[PDB]
């Protein structure tokens, strides 16, 4: 002894690991005695290697018990403790619509969301555009949201799986990012940590997503959805598309002002709606709050049409300490950008490929993401009016609308959105924005 | 940018890294700016994947180039630069004898050695129980050493192939030691750096080997000779035996009273006599000294009887700041152990196995190696008079002669001997002492 090495071997060998031995590997990255050169060797092993279903299993909960385990029993709340998880993409604004609509239907959402990463954008980013609203409330505070509104988005604090921190750092300079064993004991191990009764798995496929091929997207929810049930949590994944941008917005500020849009029903990008709505519908399905999808879905639309939707996300914006009048007044506190002006094509047709991976950089180019964590955002700056595939452009229907922190600035992300879109002289074929449902 | 991930990943995926993306890696290793998680995992890619000749060349001459290497065409001498290396084992001490028997005969051993490692010896350690011997003179100084006395004994300074030193620390934790060319480079990387015209390879075969099996002590000499003559530097490799002590003793003091022993013709064992000769043949042959085994053989049997080659061994230990009367007054030197005290058999009968691992560590136990870098070495423990496989023992005639450091040591040293040492009611099958030699 001690252990890390043999372990390490014991996986370079071929064979499968015990739950033992995970639960001492997680430990000591935990606890800081299991050094960087060992967590890269033991990643790169189950690279090759790959991980049974009970070694994935043990490593998403030793993981997950690296760290606080929220507990909601004692509140005594009636409902279901239910969440969402997304890939990531571009203009993927959902769960600031989910969130408040699920806990206007009676579900709790203790959300641990993230910022952004590579080129998508990350709610807790999007949040931070809002004066005042504070991702990161106290233990006793957090309780006291979800209690009185139902929902709350926040940061991964210190002491949420923390194993998972200095696990993924490594795998990112590592090459050991790309591992479905890997990804889905990260993704669980925070969801998981917040002591959930359901969830559902929003996993993207396209030019904009995280896995490269519809199987292997196929694959990760699979994987996701196997664990996490058997974990106790009621899960689905949703595989969705991320061809294109999803909301009509992709940014900050831009991204809140649509989906305030969206829950005053002034306007809703009907590919964002089809998303939003398929997930809350799981939601409430796995949270025992409807028995089918036309039951769950009357009563998520009931929740857009009285207004209470909205109400939920005024509350939650105001208990995070936004403003109390934001839903009314939101133009007023969401920072507008220097140079607001349209993008349009060289040339005329019909949107018919768009790179969402460099629609998602442009962004980033723009100030409105970062390269470096020490990068400080824009909040102002990024799309609206986005173009659809199938959208035929011309002088009168830009590409989009580019928000920009200077007159410099525009002509980059001018450039960046033409050279991202490819036109064509037919409309693409029409494509699914949810193309399957997976259960255990 | 930049490339460490990139280069990783391209391993990972079992491409052929090229001789720039290699060096660029070396140096990074070299300067601090590739970290020790990425050190581990470009390991464990080239353990999954190995690495083709060319790589394993550029490897090789990378961390060769990573820092100072010697040169020797300046002090215009008449003779070769040759040298010796072995995988280490218990009683390997052939170097002793081998570097003074060489520089009698019209060599230059610009030997930079190393400490004991895991179950087996160290040349540096065995010399410095040798009171005032300095393994580490100035750059000037042992150029003039070599110069005048034909050879010197040296440790690896912190300016030699830097970047094996994080890269082989990396290794040993994270079970990527155990990968012929990441073995091969490691080895040749600090020999090619003494600018040598030729080199001969002591590769062990048996249960005190490096190797596991006999096949892949072969496929390492192979490589080992394939990269090494690729530079320049003719090479050949023996195979040898280690399933056994090899000299009549193990330790630090005691190993160099045999090599004093053997050099003045007062005793030679036999097995370590055909291995220390055969090797010396090598690198005669290799340096031109001579043109064929018979003329080498000759050659060296002539220094050993005329006392050249204990008149240089002489002048070597004074050189590097031992006494001048050494090898005359060497029991006045070395230091005797508390101890000395002869351990039996239980049984008689002939000896038929003994682990060399298990006495190796045995050693170590006894204070003799060490278990971790800041171990303090008793330099007068170990084993003298050796039983060999195939010798009758009984009450005439012990396993070995212990050497401890006080009572309660001995009596562990003593039933750590008999646990390692089977005995058979007839001698085992003799063996050869070199298995075969392996050229360009």
């Amino acid at each position: 002894l001690f252990l890390a090495q043999e372990i390490i071997r014991k996986k370079r060998d071929g064979h499968a690991l015990s739950d033992e031995e995970i639960r001492f590997f997680i430990n000591g990255i935990r606890d800081n005695t299991i050094s960087e050169g060992q967590i890269a060797a033991l990643a790169m092993t189950i690279f090759f290697h790959d991980m049974t279903m009970p070694e994935r299993v043990s490593l998403t909960m030793a993981m997950r018990d690296s760290g606080t385990v929220l507990d909601w029993k004692s509140l005594h709340l009636n409902g279901p403790i239910v969440d969402k998880h997304s890939t990531g993409g571009v203009g993927d604004v959902t769960s600031l619509m989910l969130g408040p609509m699920v806990a206007a239907c009676g579900g709790y959402i203790p959300m641990i969301s993230g910022r952004g990463l590579g080129h998508t954008g990350g709610t807790l980013d999007k949040l931070e555009s809002i004066p005042g609203f504070d991702i990161f409330p106290d233990d006793n505070r957090f309780r006291e949201i979800i209690k009185d509104v139902g929902v709350a988005i926040i940061g991964q604090t210190s002491s949420l799986a923390p194993a998972d921190k200095r696990f993924y750092a490594t795998r990112d300079i590592t090459a050991t990012v790309d591992s479905i064993p890997l990804i889905t004991a990260s993704i669980l191990a925070k969801k998981l940590a917040e002591g959930l009764d359901a969830l559902v798995m929003d996993v993207k496929v396209g030019s904009g997503a995280f896995m490269p091929t519809y199987e292997l997207s196929e694959a990760l929810a699979e994987a996701i959805v196997g664990v996490a049930n058997g974990a106790g949590v009621r899960t689905t994944a949703l595989l969705t598309d991320m061809n294109q941008v999803l909301a009509s917005s992709a940014g900050n500020a831009v991204e809140v002002r649509e989906a305030v849009q969206f829950l005053t029903g002034e306007y809703r990008n009907p590919r964002l709606f089809d998303v939003t709505m398929a997930l809350c519908v799981e939601m409430l399905i796995s949270g025992k709050l409807a028995k089918d999808d036309a039951e769950a879905r009357a009563k998520l639309q009931a929740v857009l049409d009285n207004g209470k939707a909205a109400e939920v996300f005024g509350r939650m914006v105001a208990a995070q300490k936004g403003p109390t009048d934001f839903v009314e007044n939101y133009a007023k506190y969401l920072p507008t950008a220097m140079l607001t002006k349209a993008v349009y094509a060289d040339t005329e047709g019909f949107v018919s490929e768009m790179d969402t991976r460099a629609l998602g950089m442009a962004v980033v180019a723009m100030g409105g993401g970062r390269r470096q964590a020490s990068d400080t955002i824009d909040y102002s700056v990024g799309f609206t009016d986005m173009a659809r595939l199938g959208d035929q452009v011309d002088g009168q229907r830009p590409l989009a609308v580019i928000h920009a922190k200077d007159e410099n600035n525009w002509q980059e992300a001018a450039k960046a959105v033409k050279a991202a879109i490819k036109l064509a002289d037919k409309a693409p074929e029409s494509t699914p924005t949810v193309y399957r449902r997976i259960s255990e």
